[PDB]
């Protein structure tokens, strides 16, 4: 069986019969985990094992950015700094910042893989204009060059553990004022202005960028549709001008900014038609199940290639081996001293 276009979540800390039904649906391709799915490492590993036992080709992801966005913070998961902290270190010591960024990525990826997780939805590539509270300290730096090189260093650390990455929120959530969870933000700058700064990290990263999540933001001078529903942003700019061939995941369609003029299913259809390879439906699995069964048919072969390439690569150390690894311990000691 092959991955479908829908990433959803499960109801609890252990899999239910309803979960298993959804996980077996052809249009399911991923599971995203949140804090409520975590009690301890043993429980989490059993949960991810049981998910893959139902759907071997499934992709399991989580929001592990660090700082204010890190679902698992206890039972041995290292509480990671906010990415803004690495930009502040950069302003004191550029090279040391790149070294610490890689150490963060390696800790981040290695701990998640020890619990059977494929990937984290990181790094944030939004620029730290100071305008966006929802991003806030989740952004690395104000300078797109600095964001690029810090994010690349982080992604290198993730790769060291075989983990991919996913930049967000394309083409940039840093300039708009509002929070797309609860409102519909807007960005009234020109296309060229947006491309010169906010999009430059996506272009400069090249092959070091594995995937993208678009923002639920309306860039009124470029397209009236939010970026995640915009063929202009996802195909004309990201796939065309930038030549990007990695996976595109929609930001959560349950968010207020994603409610356009109809149902969740129609929003999913629109995101996929616009250029998303996967759509996320979070915090309402029964509503996700309606999307699974109502999704309009579409060409998916090119999408499936990209989705499978987001699976973690190679073997992963289990916790009992990782806790003793010199490289893991070196990275832990660097984080404690440099910050
Ligand atoms: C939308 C979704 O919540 C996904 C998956 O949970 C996040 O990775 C993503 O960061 C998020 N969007 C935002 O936080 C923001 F900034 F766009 F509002």
């Amino acid at each position: 069986t092959t991955p479908g276009p829908v990433m959803l979540d499960v109801v609890g800390t252990t899999l239910s019969r309803d979960d298993a039904r959804r996980l077996a649906h052809p249009n399911t391709g991923g599971v995203i985990l949140f804090a409520r799915h975590f009690q301890n490492r043993a429980q989490l590993t059993a949960l991810t094992d049981s998910i893959r036992a139902v759907r071997e080709d499934i992709l399991i992801a989580v929001d592990h950015e660090g700082g204010r966005v890190q679902r698992f913070r206890t039972d041995g998961f290292t509480v990671l700094p906010a990415m803004r902290r690495l930009g502040e270190l950069w302003d004191r010591d550029v090279l040391l910042a790149t070294k610490v960024a890689t150490a963060v990525g390696y800790i981040l990826a290695a701990e998640l893989r020890a619990c059977g997780i494929d990937m984290s939805f990181t790094p944030v590539l939004d620029l730290d204009y100071g305008h966006s509270k929802v991003i806030g300290d989740r952004a690395f730096h104000r300078d797109p060059r600095v964001v690029t090189l810090l994010a690349k260093s982080l992604n290198h650390g993730l790769s060291l553990a075989g983990m991919a990455n996913c930049g967000k929120h394309f083409p940039g959530h840093g300039f708009a004022e509002a929070d797309s969870h609860v409102a519909l933000p807007t960005d009234d700058r020109t296309l060229d202005a947006i491309l010169e700064q906010d999009v430059a990290p996506y272009d400069w990263l090249g092959l070091s960028l594995a995937a993208v999540i678009p923002a639920h933001v309306i860039y009124t001078q470029v397209d009236k549709r939010p970026a995640g529903f915009s063929r202009v942003w996802l195909q004309d700019i990201l796939r065309g001008k930038l030549g990007f061939t990695g996976a595109i995941f929609s930001d959560d369609l349950s968010m207020e900014a994603a409610r356009e003029g109809g149902t969740l299913t129609q929003a999913a259809d629109a995101a996929l038609a616009a250029g998303c390879d996967m759509v996320l439906v979070c915090n309402q699995p029964d509503a996700a199940e309606v999307v699974l069964n109502g999704l309009k048919a579409r060409a998916s072969a090119e999408s499936v290639r990209r989705i499978k390439r987001m699976r973690a690569r190679g073997k992963a150390l289990k916790w009992d081996k990782l806790i003793a690894q010199p490289e893991y311990l070196q990275a832990q000691a660097l984080l404690s001293s440099a910050l």
